[PDB]
């Protein structure tokens, strides 16, 4: 059975979304710098110290899905620098994602998250992504374009033995799954910065973390339609740290208005035919 | 031809939204109070006034879809304390839009807006909405319920010569448009306060103002499921007009969490596991 494909970040940047829409995943080697990845890494650290399980009893939003083991840390605007400022402008992930979602119009952030796997985690069941937010998604026709797609970037080694992700190539296109099994799956083997790309149709799971020692993390940027609703608020977010974005991240951030590519758009989230940016004369690109 | 099914929003109530799954469309008769109309007018009265046309040069999201002799004016919380308390926690939108909405979990305002026609306005053609906004919509399969319907609420007198709806009944279920014409429609005639129901799927427009005399006005109130991005944003709304709403009415107006239909729903605008509201403290009916 054939492997994930490779392609490179620099050179190869146009075939990263077709190999995708026709495999169903691809590995985009070196998506992040090992500086981004350093930075991203000592920003988010103590958050993910922090965090609870993800059903604690404290939440009023608990995440029963994932396992005890795992630590979800999202909107991290407000915690990283290098996130809010070098991964929410990367040229590779705006080219595939405006590649991706031109038939639909603008794209945004649902979520953008730091999954941290303790030692000795289970493998996830295989899955689509979007079933416990969105079941709008579930209705769509089998020729719909994908509404979202999600870059797995490695922030630290996955390996088969740590628990590296499982994909099924070309199970975007299925729609009898009888024949779902981990037989079918191949892995995406990952250093630091190597991103694996998946849209919302690819059936998937984490591994299994077998040597008890290893710690895997990982940041997850879900990136889907303006049309669908983000998992994560940035609401809360001081409006210091968003006028210190580029317009770019500000619109990911749902702190812009978005349009459809239908021909005579109308527009998502305006206010009597202007937009929030106009409106409330949010300033970009003011440093802190 | 059959007419539009008209019904009691005191007696027929848990009929509404079933009569509307079967035939597309239902006048609820005095969905808003005369009195509540009264107060949404002389309320909304100087921000429709003030109003340029739907695509003026002064816009960032003009819209070039409307006549130029309507006025849209949407954000109304700001506006209107008759919307904001009485339209928002209207009992019998409330009970239609959880028995329409089920399948996928929450819902919130779309869009609520009020159009006023000058006279001689001409007819819109037959449509379906939110095809400048969601092509999404257009994506989900045949038998996918409704994910957005549209309270047409008359603010003055709908008759036939004054250009009141037309609607095409059973047309929500066509897939075939061939036979889509004026010859298969039915008229809304209404009374202030009368409300017509259509699914995003209904066949519709509205009618000539042929009198050269009156001015319609109505209250469009979209609600879809909150999986789907409002037309318009109340990010700029002031605090303090927020805090003196129900925790529901700021839930329709973007200014809490949401959740899913799914078994486990994770949620929606949600921020490390927590609501905006909790996150926020956000105080709820303190007045102003
Ligand atoms: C333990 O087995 C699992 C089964 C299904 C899922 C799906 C997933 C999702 O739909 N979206 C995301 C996307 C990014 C990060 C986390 C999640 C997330 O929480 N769930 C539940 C996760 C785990
Ligand atoms: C002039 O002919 C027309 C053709 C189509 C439409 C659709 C409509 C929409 O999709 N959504 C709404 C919903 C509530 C109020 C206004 C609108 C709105 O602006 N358009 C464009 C309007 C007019
Ligand atoms: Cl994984
Ligand atoms: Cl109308
Ligand atoms: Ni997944
Ligand atoms: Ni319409």
């Amino acid at each position: 059975k054939s492997q994930i494909p490779r392609l490179s970040a620099i050179n190869d940047l146009h075939k990263i979304w077709p190999t995708v829409e026709e495999h169903g995943a691809a590995i985009i080697e070196s998506f992040l710098s090992l500086d981004i990845v350093r930075r991203l890494n000592e920003e988010v650290d103590p958050f993910v110290k922090i965090e609870p399980i993800p059903a604690a009893k404290t939440k009023d939003h608990p995440n029963h899905i994932l396992s005890t083991t795992t630590r979800l840390v999202n909107v991290l605007a407000p915690i990283s620098k290098a996130y809010r400022e070098d991964v929410l402008n990367s040229k590779v992930l705006h080219r595939i994602c405006s590649d991706a979602f031109h038939v639909y119009g603008d794209y945004w952030v649902l979520m953008g998250a730091v999954m941290e796997l303790a030692p000795s985690n289970p493998a996830q069941p295989l899955h689509r992504d979007m079933r416990f937010s969105h079941p709008i998604v579930e209705y769509l026709k089998p020729d719909a374009p994908a509404t979202s797609i999600n870059f797995l970037v490695a922030l630290s080694p996955f390996t088969a033995e740590n628990g590296a992700t499982h994909v099924i190539l070309g199970s975007h296109k299925w729609q009898n799954l009888s024949n779902v099994s981990m037989d079918a799956t191949v892995r995406a083997l990952m250093n630091p910065g190597d991103a694996l790309l998946i849209t919302d149709s690819t059936i998937h799971c984490g591994g299994a973390e077998t040597t008890g020692t290893e710690t895997r993390r990982l940041l997850t940027i879900t990136m889907g339609i303006s049309q669908l609703t983000p998992l994560e608020s940035n609401l809360a977010v001081p409006r210091p740290v968003i006028e210190s974005l580029t317009p770019l991240a500000q619109r990911l951030l749902g702190w812009a208005s978005q349009r459809s590519a239908a021909p005579r758009d109308i527009g998502l989230l305006t206010i009597r035919g202007n937009s929030i940016e106009k409106t409330m004369n949010l300033k970009a690109e003011q440093p802190l």
